[PDB]
C-alpha cells in the first residue's frame, strides 16, 4: 500500500472514532472540509511531516497511528538472498576497520529481524571497542576462529574466551564489544538482532 | 517534541541499526550524504508523505516505526476535562438525529481512549441503525432512561432492553446499534472505547 | 476450555519447539516418559504450583506461556450486567467507610477492563486517603455532587475541584485520592480502569 | 522468583484491582478467608492446575497474569554456551533420520529465541518431510554444501536451491521442508526461530 491511501484509509478511521466529521476536523486544522476530503481519498501524498505532526496531534494519536505498516515483500511468505547480493558496510571504531558488516535477508514483515555475518578485524583485545548498548537483543554465534567478548561496563567489563561453534545472547541495551582472540588475526560471527 | 526532530532520531537509529551509512542510504534514495544528513539534524520537517513512505520502504520498516510517538499532555500523569468543554457532535444516519456525542476526556498517552456521554434521541427499536462494527472493545453504561440495544447480524440481531444503571461489553468489530427503549422518547448512555 | 487441556496442548507445543522428545522432557524433571505423554493427554490436573514452576524453568519459559488464556465469556461478542446483580464491596482506609464500589460487567476477553460505580463517603479533604498508585490507567466520570481530587505525592499533592459531569485520566502508578467537595456530605463517581 | 511468591504477590494484586477481600474471593471459590490469606503469603506451592483454573476464572483472568514471568538466567545480561554443551536431538519423519537438531544458547529473558544448527541428513528432494507450519518467524542461514528448500502448499509448492552462505526468511504457520541438494549427500544450515 503506498503512503497515500494507507493515510487515507487510517485517516478517516481515527476521524470516525474520535467522533469528528470533515467540518470539525477541518476547523481545528485550520483547514477546509474540503481539503480534509480530499486527503480521506488519497490527495495527501505531499504533506509534510510537520503537518503530519499537527493532524496528529489534534487527532489526539501519533503519525504512526495514521500511516500504513511496513508493507510485505514475501514472496508465499517467504524471502531469500543469495552470497552475492548481501550489502557490504565497513565498520569504523576510532578511525580503525574494526568490523565488517555483511547483511543478510532482511523483511518488512519483521523490520527489528536484523542479520548480519560480521567480520572481526582487530585481535587486541585491549583495544576493544565498545557499543553503548542498543535496542532489541542479538543472538550471535562463531562461525570462525575465536572471538573475546566484553560486555558491561565499559570501564570494568566481564569477558568470555569464545570457541568456534560457541553461541551468546546479549539482552538489549547491555553494551559488548568483540575482536579476535588475542594474536589470533582475525574471527568471524553471525549477529542476528531481532 | 516534533515531528522533525523525532524523525531526526529515529531515521538515524534506523539507519545504523542497518548498518547503512549517510552515502549508502543516499544512493539508495538518489539523494546527497548531506541532504540525508540534514534529516537527521531536523531538517526534514517538509519531506512528503510520499518521500516518508519511500525513505521508510528503503529502510524496510514503516514510516510510524521512523516518527515519533503521540506525546505527553498530562500534568502530572493526569488531565481534567470540564463538563462545559465538551466538544459535541450530531450523529446522523439515514438523515436522521440519531444520536448525539458529546466528548469526554482524551490523551495522546493512551489514544484509543475515547469516551463518550451519547444523548440517543430516536425511541423506535424499528428503525435502529447498525454501525458496521469498529476497532477496539467498548464499554457502555446506561445514564439515564432504557435503552434498547441491537447487536450481531444488522438482518436477524440479538436484542437487549437495559435499565439505566445496566452496564455492558462489545467487543470489537461485533456491529451494534441502540434506540430508547419503545416509546419512551430518549435515553442517555455512556460509551468508553479502549 | 480447561486448565489441563490447554496445559496438555501448550506443554506439547513449546516441548516440540525446544526440539525435545518425551524421553528428553522426562530426564530433565526426573520423570519418566509415560509421565510427561500423561500431562501431554490432559492427565496434568493434579500438577501443583511448584511442579509447574520446574516445568516451565526445564521449558526456559513461563508458567503463563504453558497456560491457556482466560477463556471467553461473551454471548456473540457481548455481555450484559443488570443494576441488581453488581457486586458490593465497602472500602475501608484507616478504620473508615471511604468509598462503596458497585462492581460493573468485566469479561475475560479483557481481565484488566475493571468498571466501578464509586460512592465517594467522606467529604473532608484535609482527611483524604492515598491509595499508593496502581498499575493500568484509569477513566474517571463525576456522577453525582461535587469530587476534591487530589494526585502526587501525598505529602504534597495537587487538587482539583471537579463539578457534575467532570471527566479525567489518571496514568498508572499516578497516586491518588478523592472525597466529596469540603462539607457537601457524599458525591458519586464512575471508575473505569482499563 | 518462586511460583509459590509469585503467585502470592500477583493474586494479591488482582485480587486488589478487581475490590474483592479476602472474603468476597473466599465466598466465589467456596474456600476460608484464612485459606486465602494464606496462598497470599506464599503458601499455594500446592494448589493443582485446575484449582489454579478456578481462581483465574473467579477473578476474570488467566492463569499467566497470576503467575510470574520466566524469570532471569542472564550473567549481566549475557549468557554463553560453549559447542560441547549443546543438546542434541535426532529428528524423525516417516521413520527417518531427517534431521539432527544441535540446540544453541538460550534464555528465559526471550522464551521465544530458539537458535539452531541442523544438520540436513537427506538429500533426495523428492522425499522431502514438510512440517505443517509454526508459530514465530525463523531466520536461515546456509551453513554448508547446498539445500533444497520448500515452502507453502505440500501438494504444489514452491522451491529453492540454495547455496552455502545464502539467508532466509520464512514467516510463521508458512509450511516448509529442506533437504540437501540432490544427491549431495548432506548440507547444514542455522536456523534461529524468534
Ligand atoms: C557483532 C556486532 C555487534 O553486536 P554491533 O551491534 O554492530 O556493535
Ligand atoms: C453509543 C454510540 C455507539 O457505540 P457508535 O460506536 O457510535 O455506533
Ligand atoms: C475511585 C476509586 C479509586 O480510583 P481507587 O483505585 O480504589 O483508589
Ligand atoms: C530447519 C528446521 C525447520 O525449520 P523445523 O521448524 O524444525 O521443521
Ligand atoms: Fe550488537
Ligand atoms: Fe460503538
Ligand atoms: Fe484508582
Ligand atoms: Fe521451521
Amino acid at each position: 500500500k503506498t503512503a497515500s491511501t494507507g493515510f487515507a484509509e487510517l485517516l478517516k478511521d481515527r476521524r470516525e472514532q474520535v467522533k469528528m466529521d470533515h467540518a470539525a476536523l477541518a476547523s481545528l486544522l485550520g483547514e477546509t472540509p474540503e481539503t480534509v476530503a480530499a486527503w480521506e481519498n488519497g490527495e495527501g501524498g505531499e504533506l509534510t511531516l510537520t503537518q503530519l505532526g499537527r493532524i496528529a496531534h489534534v487527532l489526539g494519536t501519533s503519525i504512526g497511528a495514521l500511516t500504513p505498516p511496513a508493507g510485505n515483500d514475501l514472496d508465499d511468505g517467504v524471502i531469500i538472498q543469495m552470497p552475492d547480493e548481501r550489502p557490504i558496510l565497513k565498520g569504523v571504531r576510532d578511525n580503525v576497520d574494526y568490523y565488517v558488516y555483511n547483511c543478510l535477508v532482511r523483511t518488512k514483515r519483521a523490520p527489528s529481524l536484523v542479520p548480519l555475518v560480521v567480520d572481526v578485524l582487530t585481535d587486541n583485545p585491549d583495544d576493544a571497542k565498545f557499543n553503548s548498548g542498543h535496542a532489541g537483543n542479538e543472538f550471535l554465534f562463531v562461525l570462525e576462529g575465536e572471538i573475546h567478548m566484553k560486555w558491561g561496563d565499559k570501564e570494568n567489563p566481564k569477558e568470555a574466551l569464545l570457541p568456534t561453534g560457541a553461541s551468546m545472547f546479549v539482552e538489549e541495551h547491555v553494551p559488548h564489544a568483540f575482536t579476535a582472540a588475542k594474536g589470533t588475526g582475525s574471527a568471524k560471527l553471525i549477529a542476528v538482532n531481532f
